[PDB]
C-alpha cells in the first residue's frame, strides 16, 4: 500500500452504542477513512439513521439493534457483519453507562455496572477475535472513562467497573496479540454535546481551556484502530485537554 | 505504641489457612477479638480454637462469602458475641490463570467471588463501625491487579476492580470515620524452581504469610490512622513469576 | 485530514539517525518545515538534504542540547529560517544501564541531557509558539521511566522525571495554546540496534511482546505525527507507550 | 511488637523540625541510636539533647545534604559514635511552586536538593549497611511526585524522580540486604501560617476530615524501617487522609 497508515481502507468495523455522541462520530469517521461500518445501538431507529447518513456520504454501512448485555443480540451483530461484508477487523466497544451512585446502593446496581461496562465488551471481544484472526489482524478499542483512574465520592460502581475495563484491556492484549489483534482504550473527558457560567467552572482544571468535541475522541479512535498504531497495544489514552472536568 | 489493636473486633474471611490465618492469629495477639470465617468451618473453628488456646478471644464460622445469608449471619454473629464490628479483613477470594476463550460463567464468578462478595460485606460492616466511632477495612488483593500477563482476563481485571474500589470507597466511608486499604501480596511460601521464582525479586527470598499479616496489622491499627485509599504491594521489591 | 502538519515549523532534536530521523522525514512529508538538529552537523545536514530532495522544506544544524548557546542559536536559526516555531520534538537524550556505585557525574549527566535540556528548550520555544497562536511539544521518553530494574538509577529516574514534567508543564503552557505530550518507545530496531542485535537476544526481547515484533522507527514517527497534529488538538499531559503490548527485557 | 528499631543506628536528615524531628524522636523511643542532622546545628542538637533526656541515644550534627564533605562527615560521625549504619531516612529536601519561566538555576536546584543528595547519601550508606548485614532506606517524597498542577515543573518532576529512583535502586541494593521505600506525605500540620478557610479548602477532598500530623508520618516511617516490613521494598506509600489537600 501507498496510502497513509492513517486510513482504514479495506477494514470492517463494529461500533456499539453509536446513535449519538462519541459512538456516532466514531462511526462517521471510520467510514470516511474507508471502513465498512456496522452501527449498533439499543434503539434500531438511531442506529439505522447513522448508517443511512454514512451511506449518503459515500460510505458503506448497516444499522442494527443491540443490547450488548444480551447474548443473542451480541451473536446477531457478529453474524450480520460477516453476512454483509464478509469479515470483521475492527471492534469499537462504545456501549456502556452508569454514574454517581451512593455507597449504600442496591447490589443489583453494583452488578449492573459490571454487566454493562465490562461483561458485554469482554464477550463481544471473544466473539470478534476468531474472525479478526481469520482476517489476518484486528484492533479492538474500548471506550472507558476517566473514573477508571480517578478517585472520588459516589464512584464505587462506575469507577471500579471502568478500572476493570482498563486492566482487561492491558491483559487481553497479551492473549490476542499472537492472533494479530491489538487492544487499546480511550478515556474521554467531558464532551460538549446537545449554560456559559457552569462552563467556566467545568474547565477550572482543564489546561487547554475547552470542552471536548465528539470528533476529538473519534480522531483518537481512528489513530488507535489504524495501521499507524500497528505497534500499539494494551494502552489507555486519556483525551481530556490535560486535566479533569467537574 | 499505636501498633496494637486493643479493644478491637475483627472479621477475617477465608481464614482457615495461608494469609487469612496468619492475620487472624496476629490481630488476636495484637489485642483484638476475632470472628474467623471460611468456606469449610472445621478449618475456621480450628483457627478460632488455636487462638483461644494461645490466650485470645475468637469464634469460627462457616461463610461462603458469595452467599447473602452467610454474609449477614457473619455480621450478626460478630455483634452477638463481641458487641460491635471495628475491623473487616476481606481475604476470601480465588481464581487464577484462565484462557481468553473461557466460559462467561468463569469470568463472572471471578467478579462474584473477588469483588461482589467484599463490596457487600463492606456495606454490611460499615454502619456498625461508624456506630463504634470508627474502623478499618482491609482488602487482600493481588499483584495481578497491577501487572499484565497472558491468561489473566478474569483474575487480573477483578483484582484491578478491587484495588480501585478501595481507592474510591475510601471517599464514601471516610466521613463515617472508616479507613479503606488493600494489600497486594507476592508469592508466599506456605530448590531449583525457587532460584528461578526469585529471578526478579531484589530481596532474594520468597514471602511468608506473616509478612502479609505484619502489614495487615499496621494498616488496620491506629498507627496508620491517616492512611486510607492505598494499595500496598508486599513482594520483596519485584514480581514472582 | 487532521493528520497533516500544514504550515507548521518543527524543531526535531538529535535527529541524524533512528527515531529523530524518521520523525523529521515524516513531519516534512506531512507538510511541516523542519529544523533537523544533531550533535554532528553533517548528520543533521544529510537528513535535511533528503527532506529537500523528497520535495519538502528543511535545514540541518549542529546542536548540543546541553549547551545553552547551542539551544538559543537553534531557536534563533529556526525563526530566521521560517519566521515562527509551532512544533518542538525533544528527541535528543541518551544514557542507559549504570552501576549503583556510578560517579555522581554519571547520575547528574542523565538529568542534564534527558531533562534539563528539553525543559530549557520548551521554555525557549514557548513564547514563540504562543505568538504563532498554538503549539505542540513532544518529549521522547522511555519505558524505563515506568519499569523497574537493576542498573537503572539514573536512566530510569531521569525518564520518570521527563514523563512527570510532561504531565505538569501541560498545566503551565495550555493557557498559551500549547499541548505537551510524551512517547515512551519500547525496543526499536534501528540500524544502531539492528547491527548489534543477535537473533537469540531478539528472541528474549520478544518473549514478553504480545505483538511478536520489535518496533520500527516509523511506528514512533507515526505516533509522533498523531500527537503533534490537529488530530490530537485536545490531548495534553499524556505519555503514550509504544511497546507492542509488553516489555522487551 | 515487630515494630521496634532495636539495635538500629538511624541517620535522619533535615530533622530539626516537622516530620524529620518526629521520625527522629520516634526512632529513638523504638530503640534506635539516632544521628540527627539539620542545616542548622543548633536545631539538630536540640532534637538530640531532647532524645538523650527521654532515655535514648542520639548525637546531633550540622549537614547541608547538598555538600559532599558534609555528607561524608555524617557517615563517619555515625560509625565513630555507634559503630554501624542500619537505617537512613532521607528527609532533607525543599522547593515548591515555581513559574514555568523560572531560571535554570532554580530548576536544577530542585534536583540537587531533592534527588542528587538522597542518591549520594544512599551510595555512601549502602556499604556500611551491607557490612552490618542489612538495612533500610526511607525516602521522604511528596504527593507532587504523582499529582499534576500548574507551577510544579521543578518540584513535581524532582519528586517523581525520587519515587522512581526508590523503585529502581530497590533492585540494586536488595541483594545487599537493603530495603528502599518512600513516603509521599499529604499536607502535614507542622509548625507552619495556615488560616481557617485555607484549611477548610484542603479538607474539601480529604475523606478523613483532618490534616495530618508529623506523628502520622513518623509511625509509617517506623513501620517501613522495621522488621515488620522486612519483605517490603520499592514501595511509595501515600499518607494523605484518603485524598488531596489542594
Amino acid at each position: 500500500s501507498y496510502e497513509s497508515p492513517f486510513h482504514l481502507n479495506d477494514a470492517v468495523a463494529i461500533v456499539t452504542g453509536a446513535a449519538a455522541g462519541i459512538g456516532r462520530a466514531i462511526a462517521g469517521t471510520f467510514a470516511k477513512a474507508g471502513a465498512s461500518v456496522v452501527v449498533t445501538d439499543l434503539k434500531s431507529e438511531g442506529a439505522e439513521a447513522v448508517a443511512a447518513a454514512i451511506r449518503q456520504a459515500g460510505g458503506k454501512a448497516i444499522g442494527l439493534e443491540c443490547n450488548v448485555t444480551d447474548e443473542q443480540h451480541r451473536e446477531a451483530v457478529i453474524k450480520a457483519a460477516l453476512d454483509q461484508f464478509g469479515k470483521i477487523t475492527v471492534l469499537v466497544n462504545n456501549a456502556g453507562g452508569g454514574g454517581p451512585k451512593p455507597f449504600d446502593m442496591p447490589m443489583s446496581d453494583f452488578e449492573w455496572a459490571f454487566k454493562l461496562n465490562l461483561f458485554s465488551l469482554f464477550r463481544l471481544s471473544q466473539l470478534a477475535a476468531p474472525h479478526m484472526q481469520k482476517a489476518g489482524g484486528g484492533a479492538i478499542l474500548n471506550i472507558s472513562s476517566m473514573a477508571g483512574e480517578n478517585t472520588n465520592v459516589r464512584m464505587a460502581s462506575y469507577g471500579s467497573s471502568k478500572a476493570a475495563v482498563n486492566h482487561l484491556t492491558r491483559n487481553i492484549a497479551f492473549d490476542v496479540g499472537p492472533m494479530g489483534i491489538r487492544v487499546n482504550a480511550i478515556a474521554p473527558g467531558a464532551i460538549k454535546t446537545d449554560t456559559p457560567e457552569i462552563e467556566r467552572a467545568m474547565l477550572k482544571h482543564t489546561p487547554l481551556g475547552r470542552l471536548g468535541e465528539a470528533q476529538d475522541i473519534a480522531n483518537a479512535a481512528l489513530f488507535l484502530c489504524s495501521p499507524a498504531a500497528a505497534w500499539i497495544s494494551g494502552q489507555v489514552l486519556t483525551v481530556s485537554g490535560g486535566g479533569v472536568q467537574e
